DNA sequence: CAGGCATGCCT
DNA sequence: AGGCATGCCTG
DNA sequence: CAGGCATGCCTG
DNA sequence: CAGGCATGCCTG
């Protein structure tokens, strides 16, 4: 799949991706704009994402996160960290994650980082865990290692984050995508975006 | 089983598990005060903090109650809550203590209190078996001590924490869970007054 | 050798002098110099001409060394090098005799030697001293700077000084002049802005 | 066991001077020096440049030892160490050469020798003496101070003096200088507050 | 036991 | 830079 | 933390 | 080529 699909597909387990209530602070670690279906967050901060499933998926089921560029002109490029953050010492000493992936998982020994031999795509996968008793959602901790504005990397090009519920073989059970923007001042760039969504 | 992100989502369960606090002194530098307006416990380091356990139905045998701290804010949720290096290797409240110096929470006056060190999650918790309420008391009282201030550099470093109390069986299946914010400070009455006034301006 | 390179001016026996010709006043001029702030403004990879003058010819085997170093003491111990992005880029790198990490290049002189000091790690570029052409007043050296002063992963908005050292075959210092360096995209803009803030309160 | 090293100001033969350069007036500047109080204000683990001037070049093997001691008499018997928090902590302790437990470290010099005096228990960091470079006035040494002055478990608000000693390879003292040290979060505020009060009294 | 300070850290 | 947070002293 | 400056790059 | 912007990062 040179161009992975971003179509919403709830599927047999009704896969839903939601965000908790976040800070309205100008430079909060992360905020979500329901209006824009757009995640804002800062580089290397913990982003908690919320999944929901109606009926649990099969043993060996898992969650996949792949970034993809928004604009049709740039969809064919694999999304990676820019050279500066990849080679730089920040967040790279003693890390299992390959220094090249844009998306990391936090707080999970069982995270596996996939480098597709055919497509070249990079993505991070964790085995599905059912919510703990009393809890409604399962929470995956995501980190994004580059700014959307990084030159040599994303280079101010918006991306979309594809979360995919898969079967151990690879069979997609559900799919959700949202816009992702890594920036320094999320509260600011959200308010600017919405004020200009008046049109 | 092992969980890396302990959920603090309140869950009463089949036994209607409830965690409440008795009346507390409003004195500035009192040993502990509780703000139900904020579900926030203010207590001093290494002082006796009674907790109230209540259930509508007696729980099964081998049931216990576990007490583990977690950082409130997700940015730090992954960090295991422990003591600061100063107090861990200090000379205070560590001489001859059946408790590991590294644990933040301890139990007072219960020789059945064991301290776990989950080697998979590295998390530290304290487990005591479920004793009923004393005849004529309507609730089970559990004495907790917290051996490191919220502000201690090298450990919590001014990071809020939550205290998760969990009602579980001998194997670890959770039956019920209540959480509340914990602040280990020096002038609990002042800092409860400050917080409560702030929430009241909006 | 010396892990913290000196930047103090030293004319020495030959009155080593370092000057800049007249520069354009354009916002996006390739380079401009501010004698008020002793700062140079230049563009990435653009020819920047520096002018060298001495009163009396130095001995044979004399050289000119150009070395950058951070201005603030909290950063001086770090070596000034290209950012990863420019270093690994195809631009100005394949088909070039300069190491892709050196910040300062010499334009138009194949006798220039790029030095990586094995003990101190400092990077520099050295050219043999040449007397001004006949009837000319100064020896001009064409320098190139390969990172913007703000490049993340390299200079990272940290101010540098460029140190021009007159030295002999062995390396003894015959003279030294220095001046603050700033690589950017609009040198006229940033110069007018710093000269305006020089007259503050 | 007991040492109580001298802090008596003693220039000796080579005219040993220890001075400071122009520092910032900002509240949270990294470091600042009030000649009025002979007192150095600085932030924790930040680069503090020390200027050392002499007259005659000392013998070979002559080195420079920075040792901290407490000011008030009731404390001078106590050894100035790092608090257990910063010593056992990870901050500024990963991948370095200095013992986690020292207060004073030298930044940017691999010849520095951290000394654990087996008799006196005193901790000090010794660097060899290198002369100024061609054209410069002083030898600049770069010092880091690992704890705040207010660290409980360590200094604990007690003021300290830092003893800069020029000394021979045998240990013979060729000159000594001293000044108060304060490691705080806002050196400008506290220096401004310190000078103001003294002037008013 | 509350008033209030010095000083780190947030605003 | 201004001011608040917060351990700890003091009376 | 919110305000506004610092800068590379667009735009016409 | 000058005006203006987008966005990382200080400033008070
Ligand atoms: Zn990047
Ligand atoms: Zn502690
Ligand atoms: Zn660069
Ligand atoms: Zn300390």
């Amino acid at each position: 799949e040179f161009i992975p699909s971003n179509t919403d597909y709830p599927g047999p387990h009704h896969f839903e991706v939601t965000f908790q209530q976040s800070s309205t602070a100008k430079s909060a670690t992360w905020t979500y704009s329901p209006l824009l279906k757009k995640l804002y967050c800062q580089i290397a901060k913990t982003c908690p994402i919320q999944i929901k499933v109606s009926t649990p998926p099969p043993p060996g089921t898992a969650i996949r996160a792949m970034p993809v560029y928004k604009k049709a002109e740039h969809v064919t490029d694999v999304v990676k960290r820019c050279p500066n953050h990849e080679l730089g010492r920040d967040f790279n000493e003693g890390q299992s994650a390959p220094a090249s992936h844009l998306i990391r998982v936090e707080g999970n020994n069982l995270s596996q980082y996939v480098d597709d031999p055919v497509t070249g795509r990079q993505s991070v996968v964790v085995p599905y865990e059912p919510p703990q008793v009393g809890t409604e959602f399962t929470t995956i901790l995501y980190n994004f290692m580059c700014n959307s504005s990084c030159v040599g990397g994303m280079n101010r090009r918006p991306i979309l984050i594809i979360i995919t519920l898969e079967m151990r073989d690879g069979q997609v059970l559900g799919r959700r995508s949202f816009e992702g923007r890594i920036c320094a001042c999320p509260g600011r760039d959200r308010k600017a975006d919405e004020d200009h969504y008046r049109e």
